[PDB]
C-alpha cells in the first residue's frame, strides 16, 4: 500500500470510526462539546489550542485530517488541555487520564490499518 496511490474515502471511514470508538469513551460527556469561554473566562489565559470531539467531527467531515499524526495530535489536545487546566485531585483531571488509557489502543490499532 502506497502513498501517493493512496484513496480518500477508505482513510475517511477509517478515522470515521476511529472517531466513533474514541467518542464512545466520554462516558462523562466531559470531552464532546468545546469548553464553553462564556462560562470559563480564563480557560483561554491557559489552553492555546482548544479541542473537543465534536469539534474533531466537524474537521474530519471538512477533509482537514489528511493522515494519522494530524487526527492523534488533536484527539492528544483533548487529553493534555484538560490535565493542564485541571488540577491533579479533579475528577476532570482523571477523566483526561482514563480517556488517554483508553484511547491508546483503538489509535495504535487504527494507525496500524492506515499504513496497512
Ligand atoms: C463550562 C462547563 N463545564 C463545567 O464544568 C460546568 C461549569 C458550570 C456549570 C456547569 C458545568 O458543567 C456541568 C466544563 C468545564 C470544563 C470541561 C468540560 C465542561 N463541561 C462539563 C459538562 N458537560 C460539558 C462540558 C463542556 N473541560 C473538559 C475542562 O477542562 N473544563 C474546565
Amino acid at each position: 500500500e502506497i502513498a501517493m496511490e493512496m484513496q480518500l474515502t477508505p482513510f475517511l471511514i477509517l478515522l470515521r470510526k476511529t472517531l466513533e470508538q474514541l467518542q464512545e469513551k466520554d462516558t462523562g460527556n466531559i470531552f464532546s462539546e468545546p469548553v464553553p469561554l462564556s462560562e470559563v473566562p480564563d480557560y483561554l489565559d491557559h489552553i492555546k489550542k482548544p479541542m473537543d470531539f465534536f469539534t474533531m467531527k466537524q474537521n474530519l467531515e471538512a477533509y482537514r485530517y489528511l493522515n494519522f499524526d494530524d487526527f492523534e495530535e488533536d484527539f492528544n489536545l483533548i487529553v493534555s488541555n484538560c490535565l493542564k487546566y485541571n488540577a491533579k485531585d479533579t475528577i476532570f483531571y482523571r477523566a483526561a487520564v482514563r480517556l488517554r488509557e483508553q484511547g491508546g489502543a483503538v489509535l495504535r490499532q487504527a494507525r496500524r490499518q492506515a499504513e496497512k
